[PDB]
């Protein structure tokens, strides 16, 4: 049975905008813990990371916050390894996607051999050097990333990261918006990806099919699925930093997590990007929040068909 | 050509909320039978079923309002079985679901042979001892069904009923709300359906596809069309009783119907769970009437592609 | 490299509401031309065509403005072949879709052997005879028509025109409003199609296959994309002159005009129908023009995927 391991990560110095912190607080109070455990979930919640304040931290040519950036990473990535280590999944409610740095990074100490599926409507794979924004959540698949080694310069505060994870252990879906830079790494080093013209041709069926396919084809193991929220459209999920029209739909969403809970090979998971003070109105925040929560709880079991206990009702 | 037989049902005790009784009236107000006739149809109508007052109506252990439900489906299945013999396509334009007892039964008994397709978020398919919220529109395939006869109890005002279909003539479309019990009662009795997850997976081309060849497979047979409203999307059905994010598009459901209509086999139609009052703005109650108009329109031939007479134009 | 040219058509007269006429101008102010340079595009903007005030334009029999469309179409013809033979790229902001008798027919002055898609809720191929609104607009694809010719009446303002394509050189993408005529046209000429129904029963992927497989299936030769705004959900493009719910989607929209770019053959594009007037809020008018410019910017190379210059990034 999947049994969880919660990790509030209230960090968003990965980007501009703060609300993001606020994630972990408002999927808390939706009832997420409850609801999981409304279900067959064996839940153990490791608490909020209590995330430092590093006054001292000045950009680094372009990039910014880089000290506080690393540091979060490297905290969060030790409570992860230490939830894998509990024989659970790791839930990391997050902030900002640059925690996908820790997070990816300390699943691999425990499972080296993970595959990544990554939901967003960006691929986050900007390194220091091709950012032009030089926010941080827009560059954690390059941190992670073997071949990529040699390209991340030394950034304060990453010194402890070791890249994990080779282009062919992950799969992007529902990219809509790539940097150059950014496009040129996808084929250059051959990355699988199905970006909403691929979801368009094939269908979101095939698409997982192929995904699933793709990655744990030659054999199984754990899977990583980090979630960013603005990989759905912003109808669904209109409280983030990043939004871009055209995304995955509700359904679509909940079809990507009910295939990867059904492969019974969920390793570790984050919700990311959730910025409640990002809402226009009460309600666009409650949309989002109802929206993320419901992708969780499909990870975890919820089937849309239904679900029931082994008893004869 | 397709003949009509317009059967208005005001009633709404199957269900906690009233003002689903006023579906039969924005209906026709909204020009459905006019429309109908605008197009090559022959329309008889029947008019508004006089439901009777049940003052003594009390719970049957949790089961609301059993008298008054039982009575305006045994009414109801008197007049689809006086238009079935009329040879004309039964139109019950609804209340709550809980008629479908009514509907389908009299429906039957001119046509024991029919298949039903069943479009809802949810399978209505709880007993009288499953069901936990008591109300009869979430109840009433389990009444219909051949196989679970022997575990329905004696409800007051159900004597009258008659299992006459078995699990292995009817289809579902569109779930993605079903109880755990209801859930049971699915896979124990092998019934075939296609929740979101096989939308999602298949496509409704497809869905339709599976869903015609399993019920026409063996030979041709009448076909009974139960569309509960709630079946679409919140955004295109928004007043009524129990909405549910995720549903069937507006496409979909014309999809849905165009192809029913070819078939060439509809025997049976019911609109049900429009519920004006619900509406929140003036608009959502139009924008329900007029897709629910529209999803009629398409089951008696109405195409997207165009309809033209045999003249020379 | 797509090498553009860019043509401004402020008409009006193809039907009865007036602030079409404006659609160059807020699609030039949402930056297109800018934004198709900050692509490898090579832009040259022709203008905006001076429409002439025809004040003596007394309807015939029941089509309206016959001598202004007539004229307004004659004078785009020509410029269109200007720009055909200056190796570009048509491009026609538009007004009303009348105007594709002018663009159609000046491209194929200089491509005799074009094959045309044409995006579009309705198909405008009504006859002036067979015309219940009198609207020009309705009625582009009938004065095209090489097998329509004898069946066109002798229209003032239009004795320069000749019927350039056969039935078999064009396909229709997302009609849901076909007047009983134009289907009687559609089935009796075999014009190929794609309603909502089959894009429904297919899904884009599948529609786009077979579009471009049976115009270039034979041999390779030049396109034209006649692309009216209404083809597209009214929830993407709502200022427009003749919304019709159940359209294509914003992806679909995309995904249509990503296909069409990467065959190479893109040789005349046509946007119209955007009315900047009939949006009932500032956003709405907002969200149109955007919607419109997105899938210019797909028809030459902006991809969902991404995009990037010959340089090791
Ligand atoms: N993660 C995002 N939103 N990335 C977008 C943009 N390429 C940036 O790297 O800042
Ligand atoms: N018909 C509905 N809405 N059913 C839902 C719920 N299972 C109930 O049986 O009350
Ligand atoms: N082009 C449009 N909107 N056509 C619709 C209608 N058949 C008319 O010809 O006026
Ligand atoms: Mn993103
Ligand atoms: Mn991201
Ligand atoms: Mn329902
Ligand atoms: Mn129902
Ligand atoms: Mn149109
Ligand atoms: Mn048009």
């Amino acid at each position: 049975s999947r049994t969880i391991g919660i990790i509030g990560a209230p960090f968003s110095k990965g980007q501009p905008r703060g609300g993001v912190e606020e994630g972990p607080t408002v999927l808390r109070k939706a009832g997420l813990l409850e609801k999981l455990k409304e279900q067959e979930c064996d839940v153990k919640d490791y608490g909020d990371l209590p995330f430092a304040d590093i006054p001292n931290d000045s950009p680094f040519q372009i990039v910014k916050n880089p000290r506080s950036v690393g540091k979060a990473s490297e905290q969060l990535a030790g409570k992860v390894a230490e939830v894998k280590k509990n024989g659970r999944i790791s839930l990391v409610l997050g902030g900002d996607h640059s925690l996908a740095i820790g997070s990816i990074s300390g699943h691999a100490r425990v499972h080296p051999d993970l595959g990544v599926i990554w939901v967003d409507a960006h691929t986050d794979i900007n390194t220091p050097l091709t950012t032009t924004s030089g926010n941080l959540h827009g560059q954690p698949v390059s941190f992670l990333l073997k071949e990529l080694k040699g390209k991340i310069p030394d950034v304060p505060g990453f010194s402890w990261v070791t890249p994990c994870i080779s282009a062919k252990d992950i799969v992007y879906i529902g990219l809509r918006d790539v940097d150059p830079g950014e496009h040129y790494i996808l084929k250059t080093l051959g990355i699988k990806y199905f970006s909403m013209t691929e979801v368009d041709r094939l269908g979101i069926g095939k698409v997982m099919e192929e995904t699933l396919s793709y990655l744990l084809g030659r054999k199984k193991r754990p899977i990583h699925l980090s979630f960013d929220v603005d990989g759905l459209d912003p109808s669904f999920t209109p409280a983030t930093g990043t939004p871009v029209v055209g995304g995955l739909t509700y359904r679509e969403g909940l079809y990507i997590t009910e295939e990867i809970y059904k492969t019974g090979l969920l390793s570790g998971l984050d919700i990311m990007e959730v910025n409640p003070s990002l809402g226009k109105t009460p309600e666009e925040v409650t949309r989002t929040v109802n929206t993320a929560v419901a992708i969780t709880l499909a990870c975890f079991g919820l089937a849309r068909e239904g679900n029931h206990k082994p008893i004869d009702y």
